[PDB]
C-alpha cells in the first residue's frame, strides 16, 4: 500500500497512541471525581452498642441502637473549588500530550515506511552491482585464458565479487528487520509498498527561517505544554494560599436512638432514668472553621509553591530554546539536504561516464579490470547515496512540520502523491 | 577465568541485581502491612483534662481523668481485602521484574566478557600487522639503498607504518576500557580470561522462527509482566467499585473515668452532682456504614479505573508487538551472522593467497610495496572482521534466549565449553 | 568571546541550572513545613446547630450556638521530629544534586564551545582542500590541452573536486548546527569566538591513576549522593520504628455554648432544664496514646525499611564501581589522547613532504594527478584529525575533573589562557 493507507491502518491500532488516549480519557473523567466534594455527600450509619458498667456503675448495663441518614454539603470551601480547577488544567495538559503523541505516530510511520523503501533501493542496487561484477568477471576470465591478463587481476576480481556477495547478504537482513520495524508500528506486513517516483521529483525550498520560528512560537506543542504547565504551577500557588481561608460547611441528619437499661441498680431506681428511651432528632447545622496559626505550615507551603513556579518558568525558557534550535537545525538540514540531492545527482552522472570509459578501456588493453571494478563500485555508491539523500529530504520536510506543531494527515497525503510505483518488500 | 567463573562471581556481588532483589524483598514483606488492617488493632489512651467554668458556669470547675484499652476489628470491609489482594499482585510483578533483571546480568556479563576477548583479538592482530609492515619496510629500505625503488615508495611505506603504530595505540586503549566495563559489572579485574577456541567452532542453525515466536508468547518475561499488569488494572477496577459497599466493624473498650469538681457553686449544691464520680465501662459494639450518594465520586473513580484497564491492555498489545519484532529480528540476525562468519571465513583465505602473491611479486620487481602493504592491510581486516563476527554470533544466540525468556545459567555453561585457551588481558 | 565569557553568560541564564536551583530552594524551604507540627496549632470554630425532636422527643426543639479558640501542641511525638529530620536530609540531597548540575553546566558549555571551534577548523581545512584541488585541476587542464595527460585523469580530477564541493557543503551545515547547540546552552549567538592557540600548546601528563581514584572517593558528587542516600534509608528505618512509641500532646480551648429550647414539651416543664443555658469553658489537657498491637503493621513497615536500606547500600556499591571505571577510563583516555596528538602531529609532517614530492613529480611526468590528489586529500585528513584530537584532550582534561568532583570555574579560566586568536563563527 501507499503511505496514507499504511498510516491510516496504524492509526486504528497503534497501542502506543491508543494508550495515550486512555490517559487523556481518564484525566478528563477525573474532573468528575474532583467536582464531587462540591456536591451533597449522603451516608447511612447504624450503631449497635452494649455497655457494661463497673465501679460507680457496677450494676448499670445498657443495650443501645442508633441509626441516621447523614448529609454534608460544602458551602464555602475554596480549596475544593481549586482542586476542581487543577483537575481541569491537568486534563488540558494530558490533551496536549495526546496531541503530541498523535504527531509522533505520523513521523514514526513515515520514517519506518521510507526506511523500508531505502532497504529496498539498497538491495536492488547491491544486486545490480553484483550482477555487473559477474559479467566483468566473465570477460576477465575469458581473456586470462587467452593469456593477456595476469592471474592476480582475477584473484582480486573474485575476492571483490565475494564481497558484493556478502554485502547482498547483510542487505536483505537490513531490509527484513526494516519491515519488522514497520510491523511493530503499523500492525501489518506488506507484500509491496510504493516507492518514491524518481523522475517526478523536485525539491521545494523551505520557508524563511524567521517565519518558521514565529509560527512555531505560536503552535509548537512542546511549547504549548510548557505554558500550560507554568499556568499549573501558578494555580498551585493559589492552592497553597487557600490554607489561610476559612471553611463553611452544612450538615443535616435524621437520627434514631433506642437505649434500654439492665443490671441490678436498675431494679427500682424508680427515677425513670433507667427507663427505655426512644429519641429521634432532625438536625441542620453550619460548621465554620478558621485557621489562625499552624506552625507556619501555610507560609512554607506557599513559598514552596512559588519556587515551583520559578521552576515551571525556567522549564518554559528551556522550551523556547528547544523550539529555536529545533526549528533552525531543521531548516538548516532541509537546505543541506537539497544541496546534497544536487551534488549526488551529478556524481552519479560522473560515475556513469567514468565507468563507460573504463569498460571500453579494459576490453582493449588500456585500463585494468581493477580500474573497471572501482569505477563500477563507485557508480553504485553514488546511486545509493542519492536515493538515500532523497528520502532524508522527505523526512526532513516532516521534521519541519513537527517543530512547527502542524504535522498532520495532509502532510502525509501530499507526500503520497510523490510516489507511485508498487515495489516488492520481499524480492526473490 | 572462563565465562562461568566470571558470571558466578558477579552473581554474588552485582549491586544492580542485589538492589533489584531488595525491591522484590520489600514488595513481598509489604503484603504483611496490607494484611494488617484485617487484624485486631489494640491501643491505649489516657486523657487528663481540666475544665474551668465561666458564664452560667462561673464557679464550676473540674479535674477529669480517663483511660481505656480500645480494640477495633474489621468484620466486613471489602476494600481492606482488596488492598491485601493488590499488594500480593504488586509483589508478583516485582518478582517478574527481578526475573528480568536476573537475565540482564547474564546477557551483560557475557557481552562484556566477549567485548574484552575482541579488544584482545584486535590488539594482537594490530600487533601482527605492525610487525609485518616493519619487515616489509626493512626490505624496501635495503632495496632502495641498492637503487631500484623510488623514495616515494619508502615515504608512503613509513607514513603507513606510522598509522598502524597509532592504531596499536588506540587499540590498547579500547582494550583497557573494556576490562573497566567488565569490572563495573563483575567486581573484578582479570589477568587472563579464556578466548573462543578457534578450530573447535561451528555455527548451529537456529530453530524455525514460528517455533521461537510461539515459545516466546508463553514465557517472554516482558510479556508475562504486561499480563500481570493488565490483571492489576482489573483488580483495580474492582477496587474502585468497592466504594459502593457498606462496612461493618466491631469495637471493644474498657474505660475508667475519674472526675472531681471544685469552684464556688460546688460548695453546698448538695445535689450530689458535683460529687466525685468514678465510672468504669466495658463496651462492645458494631458500626455499620453505607454510602448512598457521594457526589458521583464513586462512579468517576470506576470509569477512571476502566480507562486504566484499556491502557493496561494497549500496553499488552504493545508487548506482543515487541515480542514479535524482537524474536524475528533476533532470528534474522543470527542467520545473517552465520552467513557472515562464512563470507569472512573465505575473505581471509583470499586475502592470504592474495598477499602471498604480492610478496613474491614485490621482492622481484613485479608489484610495488604499495601493492604489498594494501594486500597485507586487507588481510588483517578480514582477520579481525572474522573473529569479531564470531563473537556477534555467540551474543546473538543469547539474545534469542532473552527474547525467549529462557536465558539462564546453562546457556552460559554450554558457551563456556566452546572456549579454552587462557589469553592475557594485559599484553606487554 | 572566550570560553570564560561564554560560560559566565550561560551561568546567569541556563534554565536547566536555574530550575535545579528552584528545586534546591524548595527542598530547603520545605524544612519549614516539616518543623511546623512541632509548633502551636491555633484554630477557631463556631458551630450553629438546630435540632428538632421526634419520638420520645416530639416537642423538644433546640437552637444551639458554640464557638471556641482551640490550640494543640505536640509534647512528645518522635514521629514529627523524624519528619523534620528527613526533610533536612532531603534538602541536603537536593543540594548535592545542584552541585552536580553546576558542574554539568561547565562540561556542557566547554563541550559546545569546542565543538564549534572544531566545526570551524574542519570548514577552513575543507576550504583549503577545495582551493588546493582547483589549482591542481587548472594545471592538469592546461597540460591536457597540450596533449600529455589522458582525459580520464581530468574526469577523475573533476569528480574529486565535486566531492570536496559537497563536503564543504555538509561542513558549513555541521558548523551552523554547532552554534545552535551553543545557543541553546548559552542563550546567545557569537559572531566570533577564540580558537585554540596552536603553537602555544603542549599536553600535560595526568596524575597517577591511584591518586585520582583516591581523590574521587573523597569528593565525587555521585558518590557523595549515594552516601547521603544510604543515610536517608537508615533514618527511614528509625521512622518505621517510631510507630511503636507513644505520643503525648497538649490541648487548650476556650469555648462558649449558647443553647435555647422550644417546642411543646418545653411550655411548662418547669424543671428549669429547657431553660436557656450559657456555658463557657477554659480547658487544658493531655492526651497520651500508646499503640500495642496493630496487626503487625509496624514490624512489616520496619522490615521493609531495612530492605530499602540494603538497596540503598547496593546502590552505593554501584556508585564506587561507577567512580572506579569513570576515573580509570578517564585517565586511560587522556593518555591515549596525548599519544594521539603525537602520532597525528607526525602524520601531518609526513603527509606534507609526501605531497610536496608528488607535486614536483606530477608537473614533470613522474606521478599522476591521481597521485597528487590523494596525497593532498591525505594531508588535510591528518590536518583535521590532528586539531580534532587536540580538542578531545582538552575535553578529556575536564572529564577527569568531573570524575574527581572538582570541576569548577578555575578549570575553565586556565583553559581560557590556552586560546587567543578570535575566529569567525560565520565564515563567508
Ligand atoms: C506459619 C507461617 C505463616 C507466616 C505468615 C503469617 C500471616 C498471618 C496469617 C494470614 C492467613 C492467610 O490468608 C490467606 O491468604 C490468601 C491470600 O489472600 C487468600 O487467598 C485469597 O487471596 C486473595 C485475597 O487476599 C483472593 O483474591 C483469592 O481468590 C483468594 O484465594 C486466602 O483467602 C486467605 O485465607
Ligand atoms: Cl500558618
Ligand atoms: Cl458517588
Ligand atoms: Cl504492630
Amino acid at each position: 500500500e501507499n503511505l496514507m493507507q499504511v498510516y491510516q491502518q496504524a492509526r486504528l491500532s497503534n497501542p502506543e497512541l491508543r494508550k495515550s488516549a486512555a490517559d487523556r480519557d481518564a484525566a478528563f473523567e477525573k474532573i468528575n471525581e474532583a467536582r464531587s466534594p462540591l456536591l451533597p455527600q449522603l451516608g447511612l450509619g447504624a450503631d449497635y452498642t452494649y455497655s457494661n458498667g463497673y465501679r460507680d456503675a457496677n450494676g448499670i448495663n445498657s443495650n443501645a441502637t442508633s441509626a441516621s441518614l447523614q448529609l454534608t454539603q460544602s458551602i464555602f470551601d475554596m480549596s475544593k473549588w481549586r482542586a476542581l480547577t487543577l483537575q481541569e488544567k491537568a486534563a488540558g495538559i494530558q490533551d496536549v500530550t495526546y496531541q503530541t503523541d498523535q504527531q509522533t505516530l505520523i513521523l514514526n510511520t513515515a520514517t519506518a515506511y521510507f526506511n523500508v523503501l531505502n532497504a529496498i533501493d539498497v538491495l536492488s542496487y547491491t544486486q545490480a552491482q553484483k550482477e555487473a561484477i559477474y559479467r566483468q568477471l566473465d570477460q576477465t576470465t575469458q581473456r586470462f585464458n587467452v593469456g593477456l591478463v595476469a592471474i592476480t587481476d582475477v584473484q582480486n576480481a573474485r575476492a571483490q565479487y565475494d564481497t558484493v556477495l556478502a554485502n547482498e547478504l547483510t542487505a536483505r537482513n537490513n531490509l527484513d528487520n526494516a519491515v519488522e520495524q514497520l510491523r511493530q508500528i503499523t500492525g501489518n506486513y506488506y507484500p509491496e509498498l510504493a516507492a518514491l517516483n524518481v523522475e517526478n521529483f523536485k525539491t521545494d525550498k523551505p520557508q524563511p527561517v524567521n517565519a518558521l520560528l514565529k509560527e512555531a512560537e505560536k503552535r509548537n506543542l512542546s511549547l504549548l505544554q510548557a505554558r500550560l504547565s507554568q499556568d499549573l504551577a501558578r494555580e498551585q500557588i493559589r492552592q497553597a494560599q487557600d490554607g489561610h481561608l476559612p471553611t463553611l460547611d452544612l450538615t443535616a441528619s435524621t437520627g434514631i436512638s433506642d437505649t434500654s437499661y439492665s443490671g441490678s441498680k436498675t431494679r427500682g431506681a424508680a427515677g425513670t432514668q433507667y427507663d427505655d428511651s426512644n429519641m429521634g432528632q432532625n438536625k441542620v447545622g453550619l460548621s465554620f472553621s478558621l485557621p489562625i496559626y499552624q506552625g507556619g505550615m501555610v507560609n512554607s507551603q506557599v513559598k514552596q509553591a512559588q519556587y515551583n513556579f520559578v521552576g515551571a518558568s525556567e522549564q518554559l525558557e528551556s522550551a523556547h530554546r528547544s523550539v529555536v534550535q529545533t526549528v533552525r537545525s531543521s531548516f538548516n538540514n532541509i537546505n543541506a539536504s537539497i544541496s546534497s540531492i544536487n551534488a549526488y545527482k551529478q556524481a552519479v552522472v560522473s560515475a556513469q561516464s567514468s565507468l563507460d570509459a573504463m569498460e571500453a578501456g579494459f576490453s582493449v588493453g588500456t585500463s585494468t579490470i581493477v580500474d573497471v571494478l572501482d569505477a563500477t563500485t563507485t557508480l553504485y555508491n553514488a546511486k545509493q547515496e542519492l536515493a538515500n539523500a532523497r528520502y532524508n529530504y522527505l523526512i526532513n520536510q516532516l521534521n519541519i512540520k513537527s517543530a512547527l506543531g502542524t504535522l498532520n494527515e495532509q502532510d502525509l497525503l501530499a507526500l503520497n502523491n510523490a510516489l507511485s510505483k508498487p515495489v516488492s518488500t520481499n524480492p526473490e
